[PDB]
DNA sequence: CGGCATACG
DNA sequence: CGTA
DNA sequence: GCCG
């Protein structure tokens, strides 16, 4: 009925089990904060299964046979069905550890391992970090300086304005180069916390060296509040606002046209969808997938793809448009 | 039991 | 280590 | 935590 991999089923952005999936994703996030990547994956996959269902789960019976639902995740759902609340989920939500790790890892430049060390050192608030600035990287300094703006949702109106600015710099850097919106906005999201663009050129090889030229041109237009210094740039952009501006996270990626379908697939997401697609590729088809290509390790050859549709066909999967990849 | 995606900065 |  |  329900296939076991997220890449085998459509998952829309909005669905019929929002509250249940949100609770399982709390437990997934908490597992990640404790270094338990296996438990994180199971809770993420269980949440995703619910997102793919055609109607609301009303009774425990309806979980029988669903993949990734065992004793633990089924108990979470049963408590939510019976009481409207899962005691374990609420305990996590309320915990100082969860709240502080969430706060710290949401900083650009701070991962789980840094947040955990800071937690163990007794630090709890952003102002605690600002009081010891010499212990921060340039990237963390930027993430902390801009943290408030970076916590404010990006709207689709913002995205269209940013895309025009990036296109202008890309056109000067290399006439004929193209700019494609990726990430969650390509999956149909109306808001996000960052904007992603994928840049290529129709003539293989002409894109070499492009990203430095693009960044220099954005920087001299005064639009770059932060960048590293390549084929991936993780920036903070200055975005105009009524009578002011706000900081926005923007990722710029370059790929040659031979790699573009793979890069588009990977950068469009969702994260879980791509992990599941790569898992499926390797475990079920014996092929190795990343955002550069698809490798047959037995013949030692790369698959040529001209489209995302090609890639799904290579893997024997029915095609899913981006708006159904919201695993 | 082992596995859990796979890259770049 | 961080980032996607 | 769950799957094969
Ligand atoms: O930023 C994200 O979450 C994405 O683009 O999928
Ligand atoms: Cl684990
Ligand atoms: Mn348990
Ligand atoms: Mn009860
Ligand atoms: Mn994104
Ligand atoms: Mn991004
Ligand atoms: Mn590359
Ligand atoms: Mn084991
Ligand atoms: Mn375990
Ligand atoms: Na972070």
């Amino acid at each position: 009925w329900m296939p076991a991999y997220a890449c085998q089923r459509p998952t829309p952005l909005t669905h019929h089990n929002t509250g249940l999936s949100e609770a399982l994703e709390i437990l997934a996030e908490a597992a990640g904060f404790e270094g338990s990547e296996g438990r994180l994956l199971t809770f993420c996959r269980a949440a995703s299964v619910l997102k793919a269902l055609p109607s609301p789960v009303t009774t425990l019976s309806q979980l029988q046979g669903l993949p990734h639902f065992g004793e633990h995740s089924s108990r979470v759902v049963q408590e939510l069905l019976e009481h409207g609340v899962c005691e374990e989920v609420e305990r996590v939500r309320r915990s100082e550890r969860y709240q502080t790790m969430k706060l710290f890892t949401q900083i650009f430049g701070v991962g789980v391992k840094t947040a955990d060390r800071w937690y163990r050192e007794g630090l709890r608030t952003l102002d605690d970090l600002r009081e010891q600035p010499q212990k921060l990287t340039q990237q963390q300094k930027a993430g902390l300086q801009h943290h408030q703006d970076l916590s404010t949702p990006v709207l689709r109106s913002d995205v269209d304005a940013l895309q025009q600015v990036v296109e202008e710099a890309v056109g000067q850097a290399l006439p004929g180069a193209t700019v494609t919106l990726t990430g969650g906005f390509r999956r149909g999201k109306l808001q996000g916390h960052d904007v992603d663009f994928l840049i290529t050129h129709p003539k293989e090889g002409q894109e070499a060296g492009l990203l430095p030229r693009v960044m220099c041109r954005l920087q001299d237009q005064g639009l770059i509040l932060y960048h590293q210094h390549f084929e991936r740039s993780f920036c903070i952009f200055r975005l105009p606002q009524p009578g002011s501006w706000k900081a926005v996270r923007v990722d710029l990626v370059v790929a040659p046209v031979s790699q573009f379908p793979f890069a588009l697939l990977g950068w469009t997401g969702s994260k879980l969808f791509q992990r599941e697609l790569r898992r499926f590729s390797r475990k079920e088809k014996g092929l190795w997938l990343n955002s550069h290509g698809l490798f047959d390790p037995e013949q030692k050859t790369f698959f040529q793809a001209a489209s995302e549709e090609d890639i799904f066909r290579h893997l024997g999967l029915e095609y899913l448009p981006p708006e159904q990849r919201n695993a």
